[PDB]
């Protein structure tokens, strides 16, 4: 009975420390370790449920799972429902349910890939893949525990390489050393081994050859998912039920797509929200705000959007401004608009509470239409954050919606602020649970507490059992930050008519499709720079392609090769915002020497160049659920080379960005996929020119003033003209980097709007445009063409990878003003005067 392999050992006391005794009296096996791994696991006869009246409908399958023999847990639930759903041929959808008692869940040749089969007793659902029989997933493999407050679902996995289960500091595949994984959204700042500031219960796992799939555990409820080196996994939350969906793929970007499918697509941010965002703690005054964005001007940084923190608050109170360094706060915000720039503040959610009743009207208002957050007595619970004593907003209340889109619309009228950066979301909360503490029931304290920073589930945060519209905190907590950024996306919506730009600290599964996420308290550390990388790719593969780290760190103090560095990378981050603490040492650009202020500027000016590329990514990430960042497998599952690189990253398809993150390094070693890759410094923006890789890794050189970026074979990018602002950069005229493969191909394409009109591809207002190289010609092929974009003009056509100087260039059959072509780079570089809008020949011979 208990002779089983160390590795395929599941834990029979996750609950408590147990003696042998216990062990043993549990029906379990104890073998201590020889050296994590359970020394108390169930025998493979261990009381799981049984299957019972399988029966087949139309959707696919509904059966009665029985337990006989009760767990260690209190209030097993010994009757349950099975349903499974044959949704899509890639999509697989089961639940378990408690058929007598509706419990919480979260609110809201032709054949499928998969095959299903179920094990009787002990009971398992079994998935395989249809093409290989691979099994994906066996939940047979460990009993399956259902009570009230403790549900357990364990699979094997295909492989040891598995992603996604955000929010944590590490690399971007998980290890699978018996690592527990902790969802339960809390402020901290980003370490290993912590539940940070969102919960998202996905997976993406490999399969040998490089197939893949993806499990999503529809669950808001505060859970551990346990990883072991069988391998296998094990879903451990404190409530609900158990939904869960199977994407079958094959390719990894598919499974991401199908997952997208089900949470949401990204949405399409403005177009100003790609620029460079600046922000601190500590800017204290609208004369010090506007020196920023003059002192970044002068020494000509790009900065499209300007932000400030707590400072511009009265007494750090939301929707208000001071009278002293902020009293001409709204002529501030109109003159960065005249300019031609947008503005972003903090906003929070709780909302003060303390101030003389009828004089503070986000409080007043809040408390006659009931619109917070209430304890037993039904009074709001009152916690402690900036402003002092606060009340939470419950934003699963319908007129909390309506409140909120007040609020957003009345102040918006006093200041025209731009979008919302929405902070201590988890809700944090100073103080634990409430000023006058929580009470003692089993929501407070619970049978199994996950393994949270602080050992209680109200630690940093309030009371569990505290009311909200739609059920407790205790299961809706995970969803406060996504649901305070639908509110804030309705609310921008509606005070603004345009487009929202929502920034979130806190998120949950779905979030992307109403808001950004920023990582959070990041030091001013290479650590930190080389464990943004992989994060920023995490939350792309998670649907949240809006996301970045504070540009050279948050906490503490950077240095200047740090910021540097981290500058170079941050540009390539989707959402490029610098942001520092309070009492850190200044660290914008025009703050650093005139060197380091070059390097940083020469960032910047490539990420401006390449916006139309970014935009045009963020367009196939909103229709079609594609990653913009993402990782080197996801392009190139079939290279197992890649599976564990996270310190390289892909924009979209083509762009491979390979980052020097170690201070003294004047060179960096990366992973370039078969293929020919073009350093895209041979472009012209206003060493080998091609690296030949079989797959391999290749050292390059990265002086300080320096990051690697290389241009795929086979792709071309659109780019545009300089601006300190997209209003500027916009009205240039474009370019277009042709990369030949060997054979003479390349394939791009461009998407062009207004850059901040809802509704656009609904209505059809926006342009899309394809090139493609062939044959020693150039073309467009319009996809579509309106008003935005016909008008495009492109000046400058750059092709890589021409072996011999031409003897003419035409466009439209007309030799060219001007080209040149550079034998030692194989570059020819082509002036023209083209339309985007109207179809074009370019050629040469
Ligand atoms: C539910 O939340 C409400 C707040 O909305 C809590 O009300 C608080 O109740 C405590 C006493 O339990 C009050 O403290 C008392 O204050 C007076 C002077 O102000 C003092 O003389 C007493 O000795 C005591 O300290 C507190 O003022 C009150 N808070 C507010 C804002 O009125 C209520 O206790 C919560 N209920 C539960 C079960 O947690
Ligand atoms: C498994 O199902 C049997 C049969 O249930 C009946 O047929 C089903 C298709 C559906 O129409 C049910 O409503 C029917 O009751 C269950 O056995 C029956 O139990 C009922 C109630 O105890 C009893 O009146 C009948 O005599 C039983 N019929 C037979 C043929 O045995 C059985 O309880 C189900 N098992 C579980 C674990 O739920
Ligand atoms: C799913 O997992 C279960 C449990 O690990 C596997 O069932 C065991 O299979 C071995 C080898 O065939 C047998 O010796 C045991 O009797 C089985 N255990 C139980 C509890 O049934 C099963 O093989 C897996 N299924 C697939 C398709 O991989
Ligand atoms: C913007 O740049 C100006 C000019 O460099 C800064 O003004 C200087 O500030 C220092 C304090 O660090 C003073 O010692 C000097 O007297 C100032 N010089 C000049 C020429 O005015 C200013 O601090 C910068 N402002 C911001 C917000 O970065
Ligand atoms: C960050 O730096 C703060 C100020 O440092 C002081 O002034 C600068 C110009 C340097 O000369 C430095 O050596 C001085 O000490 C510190 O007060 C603060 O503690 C620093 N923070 C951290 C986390 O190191
Ligand atoms: O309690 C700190 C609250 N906020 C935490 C955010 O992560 C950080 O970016 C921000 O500067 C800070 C002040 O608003
Ligand atoms: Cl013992
Ligand atoms: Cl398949
Ligand atoms: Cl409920």
């Amino acid at each position: 009975q208990c002779d089983v392999p160390p590795n395929s050992r599941f834990d029979c006391a996750p609950d408590k420390a147990i003696t042998q005794e216990q062990c043993e009296a549990r029906g379990c096996c104890y073998i201590p370790a020889k050296q994590g791994q359970p020394w108390c696991f169930f025998p493979p006869s261990y009381p799981s449920y049984k299957l019972e009246n399988l029966s087949s409908s139309e959707m696919g399958y509904t059966a009665t799972l029985t337990r006989t023999t009760p767990t260690f847990f209190p209030k097993d639930i010994l009757t349950l429902r099975l349903d499974v759903m044959m949704e899509t041929e890639n999509r697989l959808h089961f639940t378990i349910k408690d058929p007598a008692n509706r419990r919480y869940e979260v609110p809201l040749a032709p054949s499928p890939l998969y095959s299903v089969e179920f094990s009787e007793e002990p009971f398992g659902v079994i998935v395989h893949r249809q093409l290989d029989g691979r099994v994906l997933l066996n939940t047979t493999v460990a009993p399956l525990f259902f009570a009230d407050q403790f549900l357990q679902l364990s699979t094997s996995l295909p492989s040891q390489y598995i992603t996604g289960l955000a929010e944590h500091l590490s690399p971007l595949m998980l290890s699978t050393s018996w690592t527990r994984i902790t969802l339960w959204n809390r402020d901290l700042a980003p370490t290993p081994g912590a539940n940070l500031y969102g919960s998202h219960p996905f997976y993406l796992a490999l399969e040998d050859g490089g197939s893949a799939h993806g499990v999503f555990l529809l669950n808001s409820n505060a859970m551990d998912v346990v990883l072991q080196p069988s391998p296998a996994l094990s879903w451990r939350s404190t409530g609900g039920i158990l939904d869960v969906y199977i994407f079958l793929g094959p390719e990894p970007k598919s499974v991401v797509q199908q997952y997208l499918d089900v949470v949401g697509y990204p949405f399409m941010p403005p177009y100003w929200g790609l620029g460079f965002h600046l922000c601190r703690w500590g800017y204290s005054s609208t004369a010090i705000t506007r020196q920023v964005v003059e002192n970044m001007t002068r020494a000509h940084f790009p900065l499209d959007v300007q932000w400030n923190d707590l400072d511009y608050m009265d007494s750090r109170r939301d929707f208000t401004f001071n009278k002293d360094g902020f009293r001409d706060f709204p002529a501030m915000v109109q003159e960065l608009h005249q300019g031609g720039r947008r503005y972003m503040m903090i906003v929070d959610p709780a909302i003060s509470s303390s101030g003389p009743a009828g004089s503070y009207r986000p409080y007043d208002e809040g408390l006659r239409r009931g619109v917070f957050i209430t304890n037993e007595t039904g009074q709001p619970l009152i916690g402690k954050v900036w402003p002092g004593s606060t009340a939470f907003p419950d934003f699963t209340n319908p007129t909390a919606l309506a409140w909120w889109e007040d609020m957003v619309a009345e102040f918006h009228d006093q200041v025209p602020f731009d979008g919302m950066w929405i902070d201590m979301n988890e809700p944090s909360n100073f103080i634990r649970g409430s000023e006058d503490g929580c009470p003692n029931n089993e929501l407070e304290n619970p049978p199994y507490v996950p393994g949270v920073v602080g050992g209680t589930l109200q630690a940093a945060t309030i009371c569990a059992s505290s009311h909200q519209f739609l059920s407790t905190h205790y299961n809706l907590h995970n969803l406060y930050g996504l649901t305070e950024a639908i509110a804030s996306h309705r609310a921008l919506v509606k005070a603004r008519g345009t487009r929202p730009f929502v920034i979130s600290r806190s998120t949950f599964a779905g979030h992307g499709r109403y808001a950004g996420h920023w990582t959070g308290d990041v030091w001013s550390s290479w650590e930190q720079l080389a464990s943004s990388v992989p994060e920023i790719l995490q939350f792309n593969l998670l649907g949240v392609p809006l996301v970045g780290a504070d540009v050279c760190g948050f906490l503490g103090n950077t240095s200047e090769e740090l910021c540097v560095r981290w500058t170079q990378l941050g540009a390539f981050y989707p959402f490029m915002r610098n942001h520092n603490s309070l009492l850190s040492l200044p660290q914008e650009p025009y703050s650093f020497s005139e060197p380091a202020q070059q390097a940083m500027r020469k960032a910047l000016t490539l990420r401006y160049a390449l916006l139309p590329h970014l935009y045009t990514l963020f367009h196939q990430a909103h229709v079609a659920g594609e990653t913009v960042a993402r990782p080197l497998f996801l392009e190139f599952p079939k290279d197992s080379s890649t599976w564990t690189v996270d310190h390289q990253l892909l924009w979209g398809e083509a762009l491979l960005i390979t980052p020097v993150l170690q201070a003294g390094k004047a060179e960096v070693t990366g992973y370039f996929p078969l293929g020919t890759w073009y350093d895209l410094q041979t472009v012209p923006i206003e060493r080998e020119p091609a690296i030949h890789s079989e797959g391999q890794w290749v050292t390059l050189p990265a002086p300080l003033d320096t990051i690697n970026v290389h241009l795929r074979a086979g792709y071309i990018i659109p780019l545009q003209g300089p601006g300190l602002t997209t209003t500027e950069s916009r009205q240039q005229p474009m370019a277009l980097a042709v990369a030949l493969t060997k054979g003479g191909e390349a394939r791009g394409e461009l998407f062009w709007d207004d850059g901040e009109s809802l509704e656009v591809l609904e209505r059809g207002a926006y342009t899309q445009v394809i090139f493609l190289a062939r044959n020693n010609t150039i073309v467009n092929e319009l996809v579509r063409v309106t008003s935005e974009g016909a008008g495009l003009q492109l000046q400058k056509v750059t092709v890589l990878g021409v072996a011999t100087a031409p003897q003419q260039v035409l466009s439209n059959g007309v030799p060219v003003s001007n080209f040149t072509y550079s034998p030692d780079t194989k570059v020819l570089d082509i002036c023209v005067s083209l339309l985007m809008g109207e179809q074009f020949l370019v050629s040469w011979c």
